[PDB]
């Protein structure tokens, strides 16, 4: 359940980053089986993209697209996906065009007990288009649970996991008034924010907010966050002990004496200290046959010669949630951390995720590498070496 946020106050620099590109099936492709076609594109900002799955060369028609949502770092994480039945000769890919791209891209297809609360706000101007684009989500660990986007035909909090769905028209009332005052909040931040640093009304600029909660096993908060970007970059954050503020800048510092004054971070503090865990123990509850289930990765090590005296091995994390995993090459039982290849995690579609890590090792010393795996739904980590 959703908190409304404050405003920025009235009174530059930009972040950008290229997109990270992933083409995959959900499940091990078969060739006459269903299966699902993913494009998964992370790490970019600003959260303009276009993204066209392609099969034999031709552009798909029936794509669909997660919700836009980003990481801790702000970048935006987006899967593109489409049921699709493999071929021996069928040839799939994902075609990809953003800020920082000369052109497009086209990559061809090849627990613990404690738990967390967050939603994602991200409101982006559209100058000489319209007013701003405000999508925010709403997660439980790793399982997205609600969607508000303000360009759907009737713009309200739509249910996106099956245990939220026995809210009443209470909840999505509510939620959706929160949703709806905060995209006029963030169009005024947007505003603000403009005038801080001196900018026109003719260029695009990003708002992103973060909050929410993490619980131990017995339900209590471990801490509380709430954090605000413009632009890709940091902005105001809400320290840990919910009573103060960091800001990134003098601009910043305007809002952060606005909040001061206006006791924001106390109001903050007793959503998060209230609210916010009573509520997240209660989607515990009723989502609890998945979101108290951890699911352990299955694992395999390829290997592969690069020429007559080097090979690469990989390590493969399969099939597993919540998303936090650690895959680490050791040599001789010691860390391979400069040498290692590691791609983001990725989701197969259907709640799980992927990883794989991989290492150039001299032709001849495969055995004296072993691949260490830590995940929630392991007893104990797992240790694989290439047979």
């Amino acid at each position: 359940n959703r908190v409304m946020l404050p405003k920025a106050a009235g009174c530059g620099s930009m972040i950008q980053r290229t997109p990270k590109i992933q083409v995959y099936s959900r499940h091990p492709a078969e060739n006459g089986k269903s299966n699902f076609l993913n494009c998964y594109v992370s790490g970019f900002h600003p959260s303009d993209i276009e993204v066209d799955l392609l099969k034999n060369g031709e552009r798909i028609e029936k794509v669909e697209h997660s919700d836009l949502s980003f990481s801790k770092d702000w970048s935006f994480y987006l899967l593109y996906y489409t049921e699709f039945t493999p071929t021996e000769k069928d040839e799939y890919a994902c075609r990809v065009n953003h800020v920082t791209l000369s052109q497009p891209k086209i990559v061809k297809w090849d627990g613990s007990g404690s738990h967390s609360m967050r939603y994602f706000y991200t409101s982006v101007s559209r100058p000489g288009r319209g007013e701003p684009r405000f999508i925010s989500v709403g997660y439980v660990d790793d399982t997205q649970f609600v969607r508000f986007d303000s360009d759907a035909a009737s713009p309200r909090e739509e249910p996106r996991a099956p245990w939220i769905e026995q809210e009443g028209p209470e909840y999505w009332d509510r939620n959706t008034q929160i949703c709806k005052t905060n995209t006029q909040t963030d169009r005024e931040s947007l505003r603000n924010l403009r005038g801080c640093y001196n900018q026109s009304e003719a260029g695009s600029h990003t708002w992103q907010t973060m909050y929410g909660c993490d619980v131990g096993p017995d339900g209590r908060l471990l801490r509380g966050h709430n954090q605000f970007a413009y632009d890709g970059k940091d902005y105001i954050a809400l320290n840990e002990d919910l009573s103060s503020w960091t800001a990134a800048d003098t601009a910043a510092q305007i809002t952060q004496r606005k909040w001061e004054a206006a006791r924001v971070a106390e109001q903050l503090r007793t959503y998060l200290e209230g609210t916010c865990v009573e509520w997240l123990r209660r989607y515990l509850e009723n989502g609890k046959e998945t979101l108290q289930r951890a699911d352990p990765p299955k694992t395999h090590v390829t290997h592969h010669p690069i020429s007559d005296h080097e090979a690469t091995l990989r390590c493969w994390a399969l099939g597993f949630y919540p998303a936090e995993i650690t895959l680490t090459w050791q040599r001789d039982g010691e860390d391979q951390t400069q040498d290692t290849e590691l791609v983001e995690t990725r989701p197969a579609g259907d709640r799980t995720f992927q990883k794989w890590a991989a290492v150039v090792v001299p032709s001849g010393e495969e055995q004296r590498y072993t691949c260490h795996v830590q995940h929630e739904g392991l007893p104990k980590p797992l240790t694989l070496r290439w047979e």
